[PDB]
């Protein structure tokens, strides 16, 4: 018998306003969720998720093998040595079902100083041909800034929840240098479904992606309406109900580090379900040099003995570790 996780729906609209007490009431709800299962749905967020889903589906269903090779990351195309993060992550017919397209900050151009310095984790996005995918790049870049704006507001909520001024996290989340990424993931319907793409957990559950903590400050996720996620609790895994009108929010391991595990990064996994669906995360990453001094909200003085960790070092190590543990996606 698998139980269902308590995942509250939080109206985040006050975080865009100037009613300070209303913002505190949202923060209290974020705090409560972050100390319980670690997940909540953000509702009344203002993002046109219908258009997001439609445009993503048009892209996934119309891109051809030729185009996928041309956009592929270095794991799938040895010619693209500069594409570790950004580009197309191919499926492998009969072996690997999932495929995805990842893009980074649109402001990362050949002229950007971090690109000119060849700083790790910064890359210039690759895009399909405008004539084959009209409006796709325009849509995707605007979506990046829309979800950036929602994420900025959420970070104000997290700061207030922890007793800090509302710009405590957001001041490090800047359009000019954020390492945040969008991933447009297609999980396909397949018949027969390749057995190599199904993992069996210790408890017998069939999975598409094994247990992990997120490499992020927070993760801001839109998924279509097919139940798939489970969160670990002390009493075992619990199902997270789907909601295709809201964003599912959780903390990543950078938040756990800087709060001395007061807000844990929830361990979660993806159940195998044979259904055509979309999983569209935005990983809220800071800048390469961003450092937040850790603190412990449990102590009156907030003192922590944990070392400050540069976000760039955290991200570089975290991305590689996730591939080594859970496989190349
Ligand atoms: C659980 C979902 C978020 C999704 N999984 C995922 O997106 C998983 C686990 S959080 N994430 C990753 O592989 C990290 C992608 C990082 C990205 N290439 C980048 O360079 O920034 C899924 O549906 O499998
Ligand atoms: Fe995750």
């Amino acid at each position: 018998s698998v139980s269902k996780a308590n995942v509250p729906k939080i109206d985040v609209s006050p975080l865009f306003g100037d009613d300070q007490a209303a913002k505190m009431r949202v923060a209290q709800q974020i705090d409560a969720a972050s100390r319980d299962t670690g997940f909540f749905y953000a509702v009344n967020h203002g993002i046109n998720v219908q258009r997001l889903s439609q445009k993503t589906k048009e892209f996934h269903m119309s891109i051809t093998p030729e185009e996928k090779w041309d956009l592929a990351i270095r794991a799938y195309n040895k010619e693209h040595q500069d594409q570790v993060r950004a580009g197309y992550y191919l499926s492998i017919p009969g072996k690997k079902a999932v495929e995805s397209f990842c893009y980074l900050n649109p402001n990362f151009t050949p002229d950007h100083p971090r690109i000119q310095a060849k700083t790790p984790t910064h890359e210039v996005n690759v895009w399909p041909d405008e004539t084959k995918h009209p409006g796709f790049q325009d849509f995707a870049e605007q979506y990046y800034w829309d979800v950036f704006g929602l994420s900025s507001a959420l970070l104000k909520g997290y700061a207030l929840a922890l007793g800090k001024e509302e710009n405590f996290f957001a001041r490090h989340f800047k359009p000019d240098d954020t390492l945040a990424s969008v991933v447009l993931i297609r999980y396909p319907y397949l018949d027969p479904y390749p057995e190599a793409a199904i993992k069996t957990a210790a408890d017998g559950t069939k999975l598409s992606f094994e247990w992990h903590e997120d490499v992020s400050l927070i993760t801001v996720l839109y998924q279509s309406n097919v139940q798939n996620l489970q969160v670990e609790t002390a009493a075992g895994y619990q199902d997270i109900e789907a909601d295709d009108t809201g964003y599912l929010i959780n903390c990543g391991s950078y938040m756990a580090h800087l709060t001395n595990n007061y807000y844990k990064a929830p361990i979660h996994r993806v159940k195998w379900v044979n259904a055509e669906r979309q999983s569209l995360p935005f990983f809220v990453n800071l800048g390469y040099d961003s450092v937040i001094d850790p603190f412990d909200p449990r102590e009156p003085n907030g003192k922590s003995d944990r070392e400050p960790l540069s976000y760039g070092d955290y991200l570089q190590n975290g991305l590689v570790s996730l591939i080594n543990k859970n496989g190349q996606t």
